[PDB]
């Protein structure tokens, strides 16, 4: 009923997307359009999405959730300590869907560190 996809296993995109080791094994998104994405098979259309990550500092980091090219919501991190952020009851298509995690709100004040994406609901 839950599946976890490590961000470091996803396909990198953008200018500077890179791997990090601390505060967890994961990926850093440093600027706008820095992203990771992968193909998620879905047998049904409604899931909760939880991203574990954090800012690199005390400023608020944000990561956008995209599915099938549609922006479905934004994960927010109010500091540098690793935390989960859940976006509940996201509707989306079935079959193979491209899940994208992308920075769009960078302004030179923070980087987004992302550990894993957890998807909850009706068969992991
Ligand atoms: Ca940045
Ligand atoms: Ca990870």
């Amino acid at each position: 009923n839950e599946t976890i996809v490590q961000c470091e296993s996803m396909t990198k995109g953008g200018q500077y997307t890179g791997n990090i080791n601390n505060p967890f094994g994961g990926v850093a998104l440093y600027g706008n359009n820095d992203k990771v994405s992968y193909t998620q098979y879905f047998a049904s259309g409604t899931h909760d999405f939880t991203l574990r990550g954090c800012s690199n500092n005390d400023n608020m980091a944000r990561v956008d959730l995209k599915i099938g090219g549609e922006t479905k919501g934004t994960f927010y991190y109010g500091g540098s300590s690793p935390a989960e952020y859940t976006i509940k009851n996201v509707n989306h298509g079935t079959g193979n869907q491209t899940i994208e995690l992308v920075v769009t709100a960078d302004n030179g004040q923070w980087d987004a560190n992302i550990d894993y994406l957890k998807i909850g609901g009706a068969g992991v």
